[PDB]
C-alpha cells in the first residue's frame, strides 16, 4: 500500500511535514502549490516552499517530498517544472483540482512538464472528477495518461460538490483506474483504517492520498497501513509541544481545531489557547499523564 500526504495550502507546510513524517510512514508528501502564471519563479521561492530540496527532496526523517505547480500556460509550467527538478525535487506534481474544465489544457500542461522533466523522474497530476459534472471524467483521465504523466491523483468529487462527505465517489475512481495504465491514487474522505480499506476495496487502488484526516489523526499513515491505533492524546500534546519549539504559528490553533473532531480533550485545549503567542508556554507547560 502507498500512502501520500496531500498538499494542504494554509495548513501543511515544511514544519508540519517534518513533524508528521517523523511519526508516520508516508511514502511521499506533496508541497503546497507553487503558483505559476507567465514567469520563471526565482530559486528562493522554491527553497522557501520546499526546504527539503536542499536535503535531497526529503524531510529530515527521510520522507520524500514533491513540489507541486499550479497554472495554465504550458510554457511556464515546463520552465518552472525544470527548475523544481534542477533544485532537487523528486519529480513534479500538477494541480488540476483547486480548476481546469478543459481536458485539452490539462493535456498541454502535463505534456510540457513531462517533456521538461527528465524522463526517469515522475510527473504526477492531481484532478477532481469534473467541474459541475463527473461526465467524461475519462476525458480528463485520458488527457493525463496521453500526456505521459507518471500517475494520477483523483479527488473523488466534482468541483461543485466541494468537500461534502455524501458526495465522495470511490467507485468513479475505480472506473478511471480500470481504464488507465498508470497508478491512480484515491483521494477524499479517508479518515481511518476502515475507511481506507473501504476506499481501496471499491476503487481497487493500492495507493491513497490523505489530506484533512492527517491532521485529525497525526499518525494516520500508520493507522491506515498497519491498523495502528490512533495516536494517544498525551502523544498528540507532546507533538504540539514539539511544534512550538520548531523555530510564530497560528496554525497551532488551526490544528487544535482539527483535533476536536477526533479527540475530546482537544475541545477544552482549543478554548484555552483561543484568546499573543504565550500559547507556546501554555502548551509547553502541560505535564503528559493523564
Ligand atoms: C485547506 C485545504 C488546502 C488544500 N490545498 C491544496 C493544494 O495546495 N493543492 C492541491 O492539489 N489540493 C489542495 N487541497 C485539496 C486536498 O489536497 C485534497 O484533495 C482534499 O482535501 C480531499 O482529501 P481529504 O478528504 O483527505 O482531505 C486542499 C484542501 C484543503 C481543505
Amino acid at each position: 500500500m502507498r500512502v501520500l500526504l496531500a498538499p494542504m495550502e494554509g495548513v501543511l507546510d515544511s514544519l508540519v511535514r517534518e513533524l508528521l513524517t517523523e511519526v508516520n510512514d508516508y511514502d511521499l508528501c506533496i508541497t503546497e502549490f507553487v503558483r505559476v502564471v507567465d514567469q520563471l519563479l526565482p530559486v528562493k521561492v522554491f527553497h522557501r516552499i520546499c526546504p527539503e530540496l536542499q536535503n535531497a527532496s526529503r524531510t529530515p526523517s527521510g520522507t520524500l517530498v514533491r513540489v507541486q505547480l499550479l497554472g495554465q500556460f504550458p510554457q511556464w509550467l515546463a520552465e518552472n517544472a525544470a527548475r523544481a527538478v534542477e533544485l532537487g525535487s523528486w519529480g513534479v506534481d500538477l494541480n488540476c483540482g483547486c480548476l481546469l474544465k478543459d481536458p485539452e489544457l490539462i493535456y498541454q500542461g502535463a505534456k510540457a512538464m513531462r517533456e521538461a522533466v527528465p524522463a526517469h523522474l515522475p510527473v504526477s497530476v492531481k484532478v477532481r472528477l469534473g467541474w459541475d459534472s463527473g461526465e467524461k471524467k475519462f476525458e480528463i483521465a485520458d488527457a493525463v495518461q496521453q500526456a505521459g504523466a507518471t500517475e494520477l491523483v483523483v479527488h473523488g468529487r466534482t468541483k461543485e460538490q466541494g468537500y461534502r462527505a455524501e458526495h465522495i465517489d470511490w467507485q468513479a475512481i475505480g472506473d478511471i483506474r480500470q481504464r488507465l495504465n498508470i497508478p491512480v491514487i484515491a483521494n477524499g474522505e479517508i479518515w481511518d483504517w476502515q475507511s481506507a480499506q473501504q476506499c481501496m476495496a471499491i476503487s481497487g487502488c493500492d495507493a491513497v492520498m490523505i489530506g484533512r484526516g492527517a491532521l485529525n489523526i497525526p499518525n494516520l499513515s500508520r493507522v491506515v497501513k498497519y491498523n495502528e491505533p490512533r495516536m494517544p492524546w498525551p502523544e498528540v500534546v507532546a507533538l504540539l509541544q514539539k511544534y512550538t519549539r520548531l523555530e510564530h504559528v497560528a496554525r497551532i490553533k488551526q490544528w487544535l481545531s482539527y483535533l476536536r473532531k477526533e479527540y475530546d480533550e482537544a475541545t477544552e485545549l482549543f478554548q484555552h489557547v483561543r484568546v499573543s503567542p504565550d500559547i507556546a508556554r501554555a502548551i509547553q507547560a502541560i505535564d503528559i499523564e493523564k
